[PDB]
């Protein structure tokens, strides 16, 4: 499994399910109607919850009755498998999706499927974004989930591939960014408009490096300074606070952003 | 204007818009249900060019009653300005929409709107994705019309901010990448189910130095190289070739991609090709 496919998992499946009678009948008897829209602390998540099983069962039986079509997630996954000719034995996919009962159930009815396809995967999932505050939270929690899990399977000599299809705009758009600079080899995308899978352009980057022997500069001071230390060696704190590497912290003092620190992780 | 923002623009506040029963009334009786859904060549694009004026006035009456949530465009772009604290004076907003007649309809009501407002813009055109092949055609375009300006504003001593809100998917995740490349300062996001803009993580990036050599080889050999040569050079074109920057020409032989050239016009300046 030297070639890994990653792909975020949204609710899609869930409600193209509600074109089957047999599924909309059960998840409106359970009370569940806009299943696919549930917020992360809706009461009715725990409906979810407490049916997850059944809920696998029925999800997975209309998925393979309808096919890949009805998971936007699949439906790319298995266009750019073919489209590059990656053989199922050589193949691994790392699933996420947010720690929500509506998501990890479609999550888990792909990872189920992919299986019983003869393709291993994985499902990791991410804390949700519900506000300004937890953004930030959803970032690291991110980078510590899926941008270091990339990392870690270029070091043993993997290929990987993104899956930009799905997810909400931000968080594909960073998994995408902080995915090349952690080494992902190619990005693609499939539009349902001509039912075909491009390759974006994915040039490999880094870092600037002047950025990020400042950067690396600032985890050796601990994780603020004061302005005539800055000044001192020759970092622009202005510059840094514009581009949103450094918060003026302190009352003349600049401190490292706590993503910034996380995605030093794949330089250090 | 040293404080530039970018953003596409989309049909979204045309298909806003039919919830006023007016607009419904006359879209409906020009035939224009589903304007905000057309294909670059439907004959109704026509009818939105005929009628242009008269649905520009209607849909800037709508979105001066309604305000700016008609368009999530407006929208992303008017919160980051107000969290960012961006003053008219220093404001420029460059817009880009597909050359169609109703996103340039849309385009054109928003540059309005942002003018009545005091914030100077324009609106550039760029190519319709309608296919495979026009992809990469479209994905030139928006090197040549986006990226580009981009690489002008900053090469003037402007800021440039990046609404990553509107677009299809992978519009905007080049759109980040390659305004990244290009020196953007900063990306935002406005997420509908809160009222304010988050700032991604706009770190600042280049192509990676060893990748940059490699490509900037290709260039002095006339594009393509034997793999015995690559060899020489220290260039792994196998590796460059699942990364699609190298395609195999003949049985040994190696090319690099075209789209890859657009981007080296970002180290090398637009027109490197040409000397």
């Amino acid at each position: 499994m030297n070639k890994v496919h990653v792909s975020a998992v949204g609710t899609g499946l869930l409600k193209n399910s509600l074109s089957a009678d047999n599924v909309k009948k059960e998840v409106e008897d359970l009370g569940l109607k806009d299943w696919d829209r549930l917020k992360f602390d809706d009461d009715r998540q725990n409906k979810i919850r407490d049916n997850f099983t059944t809920l696998k069962d029925l999800l997975l039986n209309f998925l393979k009755s309808k096919g890949k079509e009805a998971s936007a997630e699949l439906d790319s996954l298995l266009s750019a498998i073919e489209k590059l000719q990656h053989k199922k034995e050589e193949l691994y996919v790392f699933l996420y999706t947010t720690n929500t009962w509506n998501s990890k159930l479609a999550g888990e009815v792909i990872k189920n499927y992919l299986e019983e396809e003869g393709i291993k995967s994985e499902l990791a999932t991410v804390k949700s974004i519900s506000s300004e505050e937890t953004f930030h939270e959803g970032i690291e929690d991110l980078f510590d989930k899926v941008i270091y899990k990339i990392l870690k399977f270029k070091e043993e000599g993997k290929e990987v591939y993104i899956n930009a299809t799905a997810g909400l705009g931000p968080e594909t758009t960073f998994l995408t960014l902080a995915g090349l600079l952690a080494g992902a080899d190619l990005v693609y995308y499939k539009y349902q408009e001509f039912n075909d899978v491009v390759f974006l352009p994915s040039p490999p980057i880094t870092i600037s490096p002047r950025y990020l022997e400042w950067l690396i500069e600032f985890a050796n001071y601990g994780y603020t300074l004061s302005e005539k230390k800055a000044e001192e060696l020759g970092i622009p704190v202005r510059l840094l606070e514009v581009r949103n590497l450094v918060e003026r912290k302190g009352e003349d003092a600049y401190r490292l952003k706590d993503w910034v620190r996380k995605m030093l992780g794949i330089y250090l």
